[PDB]
């Protein structure tokens, strides 16, 4: 009984999915996030102090709750992706995808041969529940969801080719990196950046793929939802906690 | 150069100290809290999944920041107090203190002979920074700050005599347990419990000691500060995050 | 939405519940067992190298699966029980219960005041999902399941009184401890030990309580099931693994 | 007194070595396996949730026993192999070895200069026992044992070149990856795959190198030993534990 | 094949055993000490930040080397002693032993019934190698070695009775606590303390038991060995590390 | 208030900085070293069993003390460097830097766009204290300090070019690898290596950059300081501990 990837399902549905960014890098701190009611949670392996085993611990904490886990590897390395797939991850958000050719390789990385180059060691890992899931090899590709991050000028230039790649379910726009690449580091609200984001969202959707984004700014997140983004992250756990703590302290000092 | 206990100092001054409760039990999750500007942080060893090594991890993380660490052991056991002193804790919040005789024993547990029964083993622990602190054995008692929790109806009856035990610097009022003990479980706003809490605060102050309380309710905390409490916790890190997370999701679902 | 204790429910039903003993003391090794199909899993804090934090990880790994977790503390200590309850455990197997008065104290240990002495800290703990559960304090007592171990001569003498204690849902017989107590250390199959166990099961059942036992021996486990035991543990994860591995090696050497 | 690699020695002797695959990724779960009686134990860093620190813990747990540890890195990366060498691993099973040139790079990666490119930092590492081993730098190469995995079509085509490389002590055949590569994913029993495997074993032996394989099927493993395989793994710890537990449950449900 | 307690063996031979105190509380830091050449290593569970899981890791790290491990629990608690025995510790140094009645209880705690009160759960524990050791229950007592610390005035007065207790293999003198108890806190060199220590050593030996002590001062440690101490600890790893590091800095500052 | 890199400051002053190498890979073992009085501490991610999370723990332990932390990654990989920058490291010692082109790339790895290629994810990271540091993005580059290791013949040939690179504050000479590269493995004292080192220190200094080196030999370290090295490491923590222990043991055996 192969686990169904509900996040991949809803990407093709009409309704958008609201997400939370998890950077606390702890299974206990993560179980709290699983209780908040988000449709999906992003375990960040690129900018938070996460390793394979702590990602494994967070996957265990999240499993009972409705929110769907998405893992962002530090880079789109084949060996790292292979390890993330074996611990049970079915949706990956790969950063720094600059070209269609790079994206085509990422699709092969998540597929068993003939379709791909994913190594076969499923029996030993959580992904097949240690060979409990019958016919895992024949159907695992069906439940993988690949999301690519476009965050620099070259990726923006190749956006139409990257979104076109077969197997790329979604294209994620990282306003933080894109803004800095465009010369407005730390100012994603700038109209030049906003226009690029709005144009990027349109190009992704006409290719038939889901557009995704992260905004701690809620009104800005509402704008991205209005423009048709399929998956949107509306907060960061470390930032929400850090702001809440300092404001609570500020009220009494 | 024996570390000076600033929390113990500020207690004797006229300024109250604003605090935060730490139940995330992770040195990393704990360092955000240390960055929020509080006067003291409560490492909770009674109701959070902490242990001797996680409490040590959190003490290492907080040390560079202004906030003062206070540790609440699961119970006023002597072996446990010993191990917390060795890792460097200088302020303790001992729970379930019901009688002056009991508080007398706890004073002896934080003091070296002849004034107490604390074991001589400091030289190999962090408290002496591995025997770097000169004359630690002759001065350590002066930097220990013992805080007792009155949380039931025996301790409330015996509060005047508990506060008068020499070496009890502060008496802390746990409204949750106190409410339950009074038959208002989950109902600390009940005026029977508020009447007990205020009377308790006045009696501690008249004994010349420091009155402490925790209240996640900011109007109620403000009142406890207006009544003269020397140390008031104004939040719990788990609750602020759990709250912030579930309100954010609701603004989109 | 308070978690319902399904183990407690089925104890009152006609069907016996099949269990496995977990001594591997790791969240990853424990998730394999959660996949095995047992009705309940015993997380052993007495004879396995478990602490509060490792028990917490195993509870998180087990949660998605059907099997119900039972935690066995190293002893029936009040403060330890409070910690196990706060991390989310609802069924406890307390070892070395020798007298009705001790069993009566254990019932208070799992109940909130006024009725009991369980410390109140639900907002900070996993048991309430950090206060996500509405009115957790007013209904937590209903879902606690307390099981006591009778494993020596005195407990056997007071067996009728121990099972009579209100709040003692089940009485577990420990053949290894009982065998040694009776002068047949390492020989629980001895008829004097076996005669006591059959007598013990009958006395527990006429008191209206559930009788439990652990037998790695499968024919012996069937006999205990035949005698009406409500919960029987049929294996130990360490014994099964150690035995499979050396038998596999012996076949090739 | 430099540690002698008995796995490497026995390979040069007539005797075959019986092995077990370790995917539980814990020092405690690993020490049980060290008690089972195997000639060698495969600490899997490719498909099991292992990092550098967990492999080190497993090496320390393993050391008292006769079984020899073999580590499989996630990939044959020079920096990772250097880290594995410094924690004390002397035998490596490197996956995805496709060409003789790549096999040469791995041989040099385990050799100190001039012979190789292994970085010098032994005084700081367990490999030299923190410089307790006299003239470790002059004799370490002698006890390194390099094993390469041939697991795809390109590696099979270059098998004669790979086995010919000096310093490649053994060639390991991965039936799972090779079977998928040949158009028989999940069907290694197919005669095409079995013929390819037996031909590969013969060529490895005619090249003078040890041929190795993994077979959970016990009859198939005996055939591989009968064909002259020097190192054969006859089980996987996660598979054996998972199988025993669910079958034990089935006997009672 | 039951593990033999070699520390107890050398204790019964004529030669003294040289020991080192381990307070770094990490398996990696402990393996360095095992490589140093000491007869015994003291894993300090009383004044160092050690728990059950970290003591287990240190036991695993030390096992290959000649030095024998001795564990000192934080207190002579029965539940704690049982857990320490199950993880495989065979020699315990119990602090704060004041009377023969207490020492007799400690002997029973390390003995299986009928003789003692040690709980039976060895099949699940490392002590029996998870039931690999045949008839462990019938011979485990033979390999237990119990050492008691005499460190206060009441213990000194009852020294003859304590040493007389059957099952008390050795009596350990704690100079720091005894000196503080005698009114010379921080002044163990005072002749009154030294006269009491040398008299105590004589009384222990005249009872036929091994006399033990810790002396970082090397000339004083030689005196204790010449006076007949069977086991003497000549250093503390944290003190040796801290002293070497600060002196090296001073040579360049 | 962005943390100022005081290590980078003192490099531009006349005064040399005395350092210690940390390979114990534990936050607790690291805090002892933090107490020793060194100007800088090297957390070695190349030759000690350190990962990102253990390096973060040591930074938390190190922060309260004066010594400035320097991290050496296992290799100069861009994605790895991004992870070290986000956990708060401001000084990096990058191994195996052979050419100006490679050094220029490392300068980009540590600078935010436009100047560099460092990924922007600071809100989630300790480097900005989870966005407590105001306008961290505009000043982060200002406090980064890049130190390059020249440790082989190719690096030595391009040394003047490598030191000339803008943004390379210092060039570190690794005698152990350079010794082996020159055919004198294990013999850094050989005059050919020493002639190469002394020539290198001069060429590095004429470029205006800081010259750095590690020598456990104290008289050799004095010569390196006399020759004008700005940062010199005078010891290794594992070596000092291993030496103290075995020498203490030898005195009694």
């Amino acid at each position: 009984d192969l686990p169904v990837n509900r996040f991949k399902q809803r990407l093709r549905s009409g309704e958008a999915q609201i997400g939370l960014w998890l950077g606390l890098a702890d299974p206990y701190c993560a179980e709290l996030a699983a209780n908040a009611g988000f449709d999906w949670l992003l375990l960040d392996g690129e900018h938070a102090p996460n390793d394979l085993r702590s990602l494994l611990g967070q996957l265990q904490a999240l499993a009972p709750y409705p929110g769907q886990p998405v893992i962002r590897p530090v880079q789109g390395d084949t060996a790292l992706i292979k390890q993330l797939l074996d611990i049970g991850a079915q949706t990956l958000l790969v950063p720094m995808v600059d070209s269609a050719a790079q994206a085509e390789g990422l699709v092969r990385a998540v597929r068993y041969p003939p379709a791909g180059v994913r190594g076969v060691g499923s029996a030993l890992a959580r992904a097949s529940r240690w060979n409990s899931v019958a016919e895992y090899l024949n159907h695992a590709d069906e439940q993988m969801c690949l999301l690519v991050q476009v965050e620099n000028l070259e990726g923006l230039a190749n956006l139409d080719a990257i979104a076109a790649v077969e197997g790329v379910d979604g294209v994620f726009i990282g306003p933080a990196d894109l803004s800095a690449a465009m010369g407005h580091r730390g100012n994603p609200g700038h109209p030049e950046v906003q226009a690029a984001i709005e144009d990027a969202i349109h190009r992704i959707r006409t290719a038939g793929k889901a557009a995704g984004i992260l905004s701690a700014d809620e009104t800005l997140a509402r704008r991205y939802l209005e423009l048709g983004c399929a998956f949107v992250a509306v907060g960061v756990d470390t930032s929400l906690l850090m702001r809440s703590l300092r404001e609570l302290a500020g009220r009494f000092k």
